């Protein structure tokens, strides 16, 4: 059937949708379609054509109130890529608190992590019951399932600036150094390549956590 209303969605509303590039973009909800128990959502993008999307591939174009976000919530967040910024899907790993200077910690679908503000987050419209089950990368999906279901039990390595450790990249271990710690994240300098990355302190990419 062709619907005009479905839960709190209404045809003609503004929405964000996932493009095939896996970045998220503004558009208009132009149709809602049913087939049995399934539902699809037709989106016309502002600077593009159309896509027919499942409900976990659309998001509201507003920022959610804090009491509606949990560890495990499925979201779209601001994502820094060189000197460019995108909207990219992720999972909430921490809500605002004193130790993290009142920020949200985001685990993104591709394995990167960052702290963002409430104004940098959007909630996905119809998340899966197990919110991580639409993460395509098996290693990332399995890490987030264990993290979300174990929370608040969070094994982490205690790290200090200057400390020498081994960090994983492309399947092997590299000599690296702790440059900075910010809440549950650490900035790692890869010594041979002289480039830095922010990594979660419970990540199995840190050799002490891999040990365990």
């Amino acid at each position: 059937e062709n619907l005009y209303f479905q839960g709190d969605l209404i045809v003609s509303m503004r929405i964000l949708g996932k493009k095939r590039t896996k970045t998220w973009h503004k558009g208009t909800l132009i149709a809602i379609q049913t087939v049995g128990p399934g539902k699809k959502y037709k989106v016309k993008f502002d600077n593009k054509g159309k896509s027919l999307l499942s409900g976990n591939h659309i998001a509201y174009d507003y920022h959610p109130p804090a009491d509606k976000l949990y560890v495990g919530s499925r979201v779209v967040a601001k994502y820094k890529d060189g000197n460019q910024v995108w909207l990219y899907a992720g999972i909430v790993a921490e809500t605002p608190n004193v130790k993290n200077k009142l920020r949200f910690l985001i685990f993104f679908d591709d394995g990167y992590a960052s702290y963002v503000t409430q104004s940098e987050l959007y909630p996905i419209c119809r998340p899966l019951k197990k919110t991580w089950e639409d993460i395509e990368d098996i290693s990332c999906r399995d890490f987030i399932e264990e993290y979300v279901t174990a929370y608040p039990n969070r094994p982490m390595v205690l790290l200090k600036s200057g400390q020498l450790i081994k960090t994983e990249w492309e399947g092997t271990w590299w000599k690296s150094r702790v440059e900075e710690v910010d809440g549950s994240l650490v900035r790692i300098l890869f010594l041979d390549d002289k480039r830095c990355e922010w990594i979660y302190r419970g990540s199995t990419r840190l050799e002490p956590m891999f040990s365990m």
